[PDB]
């Protein structure tokens, strides 16, 4: 089952992906500042992180419900689902790294951040 990833999870995932993908130090500095160049190194990093977050499966593509849970943590779920569905596309260039990153870029363009606060009325 799925749990919303926090910043502590994201740190672990970054560290695990940086290690398994042998990401060069200069990219790691960028990733820590949440800055993502559009190149193969970065795309495969994003895929790996989305894999760990359970947001993307390399054969099935974007995991829509998990994406809605994550991206709607501090947002209206209905609006988020509509946006996520518009961003979801097919594996048009048979490259899961490109596929995952295209989704990510679309979410970013639609102002759907991975991490957002939720205010509770208590």
């Amino acid at each position: 089952d799925f749990t919303v990833s926090t910043t502590e999870d994201l740190q672990r995932f970054r560290n695990e992906c940086v290690s398994s993908l042998s990401v060069p130090a200069d990219y790691v500095e960028k990733f820590k500042k949440w800055e993502f160049p559009e190149d193969d190194t970065t795309m495969c990093y994003i895929k790996c992180v989305f894999n760990k977050m359970q947001l993307f499966d390399d054969t099935e593509g974007p995991l829509v419900d998990n994406l809605v849970l994550q991206l709607a943590h501090g947002r209206d779920g209905e609006e988020v689902r509509t946006e996520v569905m518009k961003c979801v596309d097919k594996n048009t260039d048979n490259n899961a790294c490109h596929w995952a990153f295209r989704g990510f870029k679309c979410f970013q363009k639609n102002n759907l951040s991975l991490i957002k606060a939720s205010i509770k009325k208590d």
